[PDB]
């Protein structure tokens, strides 16, 4: 932790410029839900129902907005998908603050992990537990309305991705930056997001594309870019609070990178996987025959891609990770790791 401070004083008040992280992933263009505006209104009738301080649920819903990145994530569904694609991503952001106490960790993924067992697994009960935090009370009936509109084929993957989170968090208590890379794809987030993406295009990946080789690959691809540009974007609100595992500050420790280089090289990478995922493309049974499972697979990458972009554009877009006014007229982003 002399570790620590040697970072911290190597990158304090230092000012880096990044370029438009969309720019990289070219191909995937990124567009917005029609009706985020009237989503955003029940959303907003809905949090006053939430068992989550009043105060938290505004900063929330002022600083993060995530009406507007369900609206990136999934432009193209209908608008009544939009109520529990965003409700979900409100479940998220504030059970994950809600974490971020060895006991109180355990005791609440352990509830969480039965609520989603309870709601998604094959006894289905969307009753909460009396007594049940703010945080897990609220989940039920969002995993409910979300498996309304899957498949059991969908809903089993939502269950398993959903588990993997939660005990992925509950199991994070300086990291090697490829080991913290690695465990950041089996943990963070997205991967429930792409599994929402059939409950909002209201379509079905059967498993056995799922499991092929390419479709893999995709999802990783695609999981591994959010985790990258997601390193660079939040590096200055992390750093601001200590946050020192973060991929960047992590080359930087490991490997005496500057923090330029550190970042230079966290947008290679991007470049690398952005295109490792564009090859994979070529590589799927895509059908000679089945125009809808043909159209199922395209709507599937489709939502892998948009994760990648839509963090980017949702991040440029909101001021969860750093202050508008930090953009400049080209969507540059001076990072500002001043305190
Ligand atoms: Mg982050």
């Amino acid at each position: 932790s002399g570790e620590r401070r040697e970072i911290i004083r190597r990158a304090l008040n230092k000012k880096i410029l990044v370029p438009n992280i969309l720019e990289l992933m070219p191909a995937w263009p990124s567009e917005f839900q029609p009706n985020i505006d009237e989503v955003n209104v029940e959303i907003d009738e809905w949090l006053k129902t939430v068992n989550v301080a009043k105060e938290k649920k505004l900063k929330h819903r002022a600083r993060g907005n995530y009406t507007l990145l369900a609206g990136i994530y999934y432009p193209h569904c209908r608008k009544e998908k939009m109520l529990a694609l965003s409700q979900f991503l409100y479940w998220i952001f504030f059970w994950d603050d809600e974490i971020d106490d060895r006991e109180g960790t355990i005791l609440c993924c352990a509830e969480t992990n039965k609520c989603i067992n309870d709601c998604l697994g094959p006894e289905p009960n969307y009753t909460p537990p009396p007594g049940s935090r703010g945080t897990v009370e609220m989940l039920y009936p969002i995993l409910r309305d979300l498996r309304a509109g899957l498949s059991p084929v969908s809903t089993m993957r939502l269950k398993q991705e959903l588990h993997d989170y939660v005990n992925g968090v509950k199991n994070q208590q300086l990291p090697n930056p490829w080991d913290h890379f690695q465990m950041r794809v089996d943990d963070v987030g997205v991967i429930p997001s792409i599994t929402q993406n059939e409950y909002a295009m209201d379509f079905t990946l059967p498993d056995w594309i799922r499991r092929h080789e390419a479709m893999e690959e995709i999802v990783l691809q695609c999981t591994k870019l959010t985790i990258l540009l997601n390193e660079i974007l939040s590096l200055q609100k992390e750093f601001r609070v200590s946050q020192l595992e973060n991929l960047c500050l992590l080359f930087m420790n490991t490997y005496d990178m500057s923090i330029e280089q550190s970042i230079h090289k966290v947008l290679g990478l991007l470049k690398d996987h952005y295109k490792i995922c564009i090859e994979a493309e070529a590589r799927l049974p895509w059908s000679t025959t089945d125009e809808k499972l043909n159209n199922n697979i395209r709507e599937y990458i489709r939502g892998c891609q948009r994760l990648a972009t839509g963090t980017a554009c949702w991040s440029y877009n909101c001021e969860r990770y750093f202050k508008l006014s930090q953009l400049n007229d080209q969507q540059e982003l001076l990072l500002d790791l001043s305190r």
